[PDB]
């Protein structure tokens, strides 16, 4: 099983500037509910986003994508290609933009916490894959973060 996990605003950016313009605590939760245990692949650049404390996600395979055969990832493997990190039955990709679209083929399962930020489009941004018609998704009920900003999440599938 290969699964995407992600956040967005409604505009589907996912991240600007190397991070993201907002923080739920409660995805946070959700996300490390959904990957514990399991193999996580990033690209190298979310892993430059990860702070050097929380890195390697705890319970977690982790995975860095990179073209660089010299990039050290202290507490990773890092793979020039994504095949090399499918070997373990549930493999979730965590991020950016680029290797969502990479993985997109490979995946049955997108996990789309979605921000009701009015965030506009900007070049450099990251944005969320686009899902074709093959793509089953069950929506959740509008919810509120402490962070104030309302939240829900979309569960797709595909066989
Ligand atoms: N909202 C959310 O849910 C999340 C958002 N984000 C945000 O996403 C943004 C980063 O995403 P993005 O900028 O797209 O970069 P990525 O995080 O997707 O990593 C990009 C890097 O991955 C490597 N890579 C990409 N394609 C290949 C390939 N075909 N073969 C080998 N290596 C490859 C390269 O690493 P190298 O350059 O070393 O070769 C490339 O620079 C950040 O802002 C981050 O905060 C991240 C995670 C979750
Ligand atoms: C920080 C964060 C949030 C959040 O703060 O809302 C939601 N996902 N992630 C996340 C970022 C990078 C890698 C994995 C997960
Ligand atoms: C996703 C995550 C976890 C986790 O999933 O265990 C623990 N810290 N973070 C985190 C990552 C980036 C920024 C803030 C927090
Ligand atoms: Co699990």
């Amino acid at each position: 099983m290969v699964g995407l996990i992600w956040a967005q605003a409604t505009s589907g950016v996912i991240g600007r500037g190397g991070d993201i313009p907002w923080r739920l605590p409660e995805d946070q939760a959700h996300f490390r509910e959904i990957t514990m245990g399991h193999t996580i692949v990033m690209g190298r650049r979310t892993w430059d986003s990860l702070p050097a404390k929380v890195r390697p996600l705890p319970g977690r395979r982790n995975v860095v994508l990179s073209r660089q055969a010299d990039f050290m990832a202290s507490g990773a493997e890092v793979v020039g290609s994504l095949e090399e990190a499918l070997t373990s039955p549930e493999t979730w990709v965590i991020g950016g933009g680029q290797v969502y679209a990479l993985a997109l083929p490979y995946a049955t399962r997108c996990e789309v916490t979605e921000v009701d930020i009015g965030l506009p489009r900007e070049a450099g941004d990251a944005l969320a894959p686009v899902l074709d018609e093959t793509w089953r998704g069950e929506t959740g009920e509008w919810r509120f973060s402490r962070s104030g900003l309302r939240y829900r999440l979309y569960s797709y599938h595909r066989s």
